[PDB]
C-alpha cells in the first residue's frame, strides 16, 4: 500500500522554545516572558511559544496517518539541533519531502524511517524534528495500511514479543514543585515529580539544604496524603547540573551529598537526574562514572540518570558501554527518527542499563501517543508523561493511551 | 459496517472534579487539597481525581474507533449531572450498553446518536457523560467504516457545506490570570482569558473594582506584549454569578457595571459570562434578559454569555428564543450526545443567538477532538480550548486538529 497524498501543516506544541542560556545567565522576567537578549543561535527571543508541524498522510486506503515534528524546550542547547519553527519549515517540506512521501510504499515501516533518518539536503541531515515527525507518520501509516497496531509494528520488525504490561510513568511539575506534586498523588502517579532544580541558591541550595528539605517533604507528603499504603512510587528529581556546581565538580562529594538523601525519601526509591554537567560528552560520562563509582563505594541505594551530552542513539550507546549511570533518559525527539528510541531502549535493556523513555513537555499530543507504541513494545523502565507542564493533560494523554493500547492487544 | 467488540477502559480525565457546594461553603485549603467533607452525594472528597472511560469500538474492517465519557468538574451542580466514576460506570456499560453495541450497524451516525440519548435504563436516561463518550465513538465508527472525516460526516447528515475555515478558539486561565495571558498572547490566541472571576472579595471586588482595575490589566498587557496591531483579540471574563451577588440581583445596576467595563478593554470587544446566578432556569432566563435590556438601551458594545442553568438542547432553545443574551455556553458535556451540539449550534445560528461550543477543563484529548469537527461542520462562533488548566496542551490538541482538518478538507 503506497502514501497518495503528504500533508505538512503548522502547530502550536505543548509549550515553549527557551533559551536556556539565557536564563542560565540570569534574565530576569516579567511575569511568564523572559527579559534582555536571548544569546542562543536561531533564538529572536529568550522565550518563544513551542511550535511543530504535522504530518498526514492519506493512504491508497483512505486512512490518515499522522505525525508530528517537534523539538525539546532547550533546543539548541547541549548539542541539540535548534529551535523548531513552522515558517521556515513548511516550504521545506512541501518542496524536498512530499515528493519523497507520495507514491511510497508504507507496507512495512523500518525501510522508510531509515532512509528519511540517514537524508540529507544541501548537505545536512534533517532536522530532528523532522525525522522525528515524519518517522511518527511513517509508523502509523504502516500500522494503518495493515490493521495492526503500531505497538504491533514494531514488535512485528524488531521481532519482540509483544505482552501487555504497563510501563512505570513519570510525572514533571516544572517549577510547580508542591502543588503538581498533590496532583501526582492524587492520581497515583508512579514516579514523580521531577522538581525543576535548576537553581543553586534558591532550589538546591548552596550545600545542598533547599533539596534536602524539599526530598522530606516530598516523602512526608506522599506518605501523608496517600488513599492506601500500598501506594509506594519512586522520586526521580532533576538538578540541571546544580550538585556539581556546589561540590567544585568533585565526583566523590557529589556521590556523598546524593547518597546523603536516601533517608529524606523513608523508603521511597531515589533518582537524580543530571547531577553534574561537564560541558561535553566525554567529560559527562567520565564524571557521571565516577559518581556511580563512589556511590556504590557508599553502599547507597541511590541511582543517577544521565542526560545532559546523551542525544542520540550513539550517545546512547556510549553511555551504557562506559557503565557511566544507572539510568539514561532517551530523551525522544533529539534521537530523530522513532526507530532509534526502539533501538536505544533494546540496548539499554540488553546490557543492564535503565532505560527511561522520555521526551519533552514541548512536544505533542500525537508524538506523546506515539510514544506509548514504542514503549509497549520495547520495554523501557520508565516513560515521562507527555506533553506540557500542566501534568493533568499529559497524563491524560499517556496513560489512557497506554491503557487503551493494552486492552486492544488483550482481545 | 457493524462493530464488532466495545471495550471500556477507564482513565483520567484532564482535570479534577470539585464539589461545588461543599467549596463556596467553607471547605480549607491545603495545597491543593481541599479539606472537610462534601457534601454532594457521589463525592469521596471535595476535590477527586478527574476521571472518563475510554469506549473503543473495534470494526469489522478492523477500525479502532474511539470516544471518551467525561463529565464537568462542578459536576452535580446547576442541575447537571453527578461526578462520573470509572468504578461504577465500567460495569454499567459492559452490563447495559456493550450488549447494545455489538453487532450494531454505523453506516449511519444519527440514528445511534439519538437511540443512546434516549435510552432508558430501569427508567433513567444515561448519564450524560455515558452519552458524551457514546456519541464521539459512534460519530468516529461512522466516519472509519466509510472512508470520511468525523466533520464530513456530519455535514452529509445535517445537508451543511462543511466549508474549511477556522473556528475562533477561547483560552481559559483558571486562577492564572496574569501568567496564562501571557502564553496566550504569545500563541496568538482568538479569545481570551476567561480569568476564573469567581470570588467577590479577591477577584471581583465588592464593587466590582478589582475586576475592573483585571480588564485595564489585560488590556495593557495585550497591547504591551503583542508584536504587532495585528493582533486584536476578543476578551471573554466569568465571573460566576458575583456580579449579581454585589448588586443584589438588580438586573439595571449589573448593566451599568458591565457597561462601564468597555472603556478599560481599549477597543477590544468584551464579554462576560455568567453575570448573574438566580439558581434556576426561568429566573436565570428573566435576570439575563433584563440585563441585555439595559445593555442595548445603554447601547453598550459589551455582551454577555449565558452559562448556569444552560445545560440541554432544550435549555439553549429555550434561552434563544428568550432573546435573553447575546450568547450561549452550550457545555458540550453536559448536552449528553454530541449531536445535541450540532443542533443546538446551528439554532442558534439561525435565531440571532452566537453559539460558543464550550466544553470543560475535565475532559479528554479525544473528546475535544471530536468537538473540533462537530465544531467545524456546525460553525459556532467561538470554541473552548480544552482540557486542561495547562492552556498550552489544550490549545495544541484543539488548534491543532482543526488546521489538519482544515487541510485535509481542502484536498
Amino acid at each position: 500500500m503506497k502514501i497518495k497524498q503528504a500533508l505538512f501543516t503548522a502547530g502550536y506544541s505543548s509549550f515553549y522554545f527557551d533559551d536556556q542560556q539565557a536564563i542560565k545567565n540570569g534574565a530576569g522576567h516579567d511575569g511568564f516572558i523572559y527579559t534582555g537578549d536571548p544569546v542562543t543561535p536561531g533564538f529572536t527571543s529568550v522565550r518563544q511559544a513551542g511550535e511543530c508541524v504535522s504530518v498526514q498522510l492519506i493512504l491508497e486506503n483512505g486512512a490518515v496517518a499522522v505525525g508530528d515534528c517537534a523539538a525539546v524546550q532547550y533546543s539548541g542547547a547541549g548539542g541539540r539541533d535548534p529551535l523548531f519553527l513552522a515558517e521556515h519549515f513548511i516550504p521545506f517540506l512541501n518542496d524536498h519531502i512530499k515528493p519523497l512521501l507520495e507514491g511510497r510504499d508504507v507496507d512495512a515501516f523500518l525501510p522508510n524511517a531509515r532512509f528519511f533518518d540517514k537524508l540529507r539536503i544541501d548537505g545536512n541531515l534533517l532536522h530532528t524534528a523532522v525525522r522525528y515527525g515524519l518517522s511518527q507518520a511513517l509508523l502509523d501509516a504502516t500500522a494503518l495500511a495493515s490493521g495492526r497496531l503500531k505497538t504491533e509494528v514494531v514488535c512485528d520488525e524488531w521481532q519482540l514479543p509483544c505482552v501487555p504490561e504497563a510501563i512505570p510513568l513519570f510525572g514533571q511539575s516544572g517549577d510547580d514543585r508542591y502543588i503538581a506534586v498533590d496532583k501526582m498523588i492524587l492520581k497515583g502517579v508512579d514516579v514523580l515529580p521531577h522538581a525543576l532544580i535548576n537553581n543553586v541558591e534558591e532550589k538546591l541550595g548552596f550545600k545542598g539544604e533547599k533539596l534536602r528539605e524539599y526530598v522530606r517533604w516530598l516523602s512526608d507528603r506522599i506518605l501523608s496524603l496517600r488513599s492506601s499504603p500500598r501506594y509506594h512510587p519512586t522520586l526521580h528529581i532533576d538538578v540541571y547540573g546544580t550538585i556539581g556546581l556546589i561540590f567544585d565538580m568533585d565526583p566523590v562529594r557529589c556521590a556523598e551529598y546524593i547518597a546523603s538523601l536516601e533517608k529524606e525519601a523513608q523508603g521511597l526509591p531515589l533518582y537524580i537526574e543530571g547531577p553534574v554537567d561537564a560541558g561535553n560528552k566525554p567529560d559527562q560520562i567520565r564524571m557521571l562514572t565516577a559518581i556511580t563509582k563512589e556511590l556504590t563505594r557508599l553502599g547507597s541505594g541511590v541511582k543517577i540518570v544521565a542526560d545532559e551530552w546523551c542525544n542520540t542513539y550513539q550517545d546512547i550507546v556510549d553511555f551504557t558501554d562506559a557503565g557511566s549511570c544507572h539510568m539514561v533518559q532517551i530523551k525522544t525527539p533529539d534521537l530523530g527518527g522513532i526507530h532509534n528510541i526502539v533501538d536505544a531502549v533494546l540496548y539499554c535493556n540488553k546490557h543492564g542499563m535503565e532505560a527511561y523513555q522520555g521526551g519533552t513537555c514541548n512536544e505533542t499530543e500525537i508524538s506523546a501517543r506515539t510514544c506509548v507504541h514504542v514503549a509497549l513494545a520495547a520495554r523501557p523502565m520508565r516513560m515521562l508523561i507527555k506533553p506540557g507542564m500542566g501534568f493533568d493533560e499529559g497524563l491524560n494523554i499517556v496513560f489512557n493511551e497506554m491503557n487503551r493500547t493494552i486492552a486492544l492487544l488483550q482481545t
